[PDB]
């Protein structure tokens, strides 16, 4: 599913990720846009050690959730990773909050330190009633 | 289909191979030689992942295609496997195009490393009028 913008982000809110960690609302909207463009069933292949990024937030299957394909495949999230594929995003949701607390937190994501770290990210909130 | 040299070069031209991200068609001809013979009903199954791959460009079932019997599969090209065993080509291409859009490109094969990266691979099309 590709959510329109504000709808990801009431749901977001409503599902308590605004200042999870200290992590803004309009960040987790701005890692979602570069990671999969809001889309549930996004996913990724990472040739080099086997593993796929899948949903809405790019979770990797090696650490986070488990597509029982992966060598080395830590389960941390304790999920399967085609529940990060369903429409529903309370699964990725908590999952994204567990990758979080680590000690890299959302750097984790390449993308978000190229794409939203220092910069302006209000666009992703505008006029969305959150 | 067990296409011969030159006629495949010419197809593959005409579906827009030929410099498709940076790759010449000589390199995508050398592929598909040591890959498949250049056979499109070529598979190779591989018992540690318990995978095949499919066809001319040898595209395995993990991720790219679905074939129904392999747990986890991820479909990234849109189409069952057995599409990639037909004579007709042209989703063999789609699909692999899709591949290559990945950051290493055509190094994505571990044949094409072993026999074509740093070889003159002029001679899979000479005398074929491409």
């Amino acid at each position: 599913k590709v959510f329109e913008r504000c709808e990801l982000a009431r749901t977001l809110k409503r599902l308590g990720m605004d200042g999870y960690r200290g992590i803004s609302l309009a960040n987790w909207m701005c890692l979602a846009k570069w990671e999969s463009g809001y889309n549930t069933r996004a996913t990724n292949y990472n040739a080099g050690d086997r593993s796929v990024d899948y949903g809405i937030f790019q979770i990797n299957s090696r650490y986070w959730c488990n597509d029982g394909k992966t060598p080395g495949a830590v389960n941390a999230c304790h999920l399967s990773c085609s529940a990060l594929l369903q429409d529903n995003i309370a699964d990725a949701v908590a999952c994204a909050k567990r990758v979080v607390r680590d000690p890299q937190g959302i750097r984790a994501w390449v993308a978000w330190r190229n794409r939203c770290q220092n910069r302006d990210v209000r666009q992703y909130v505008q006029g969305c009633g959150v």
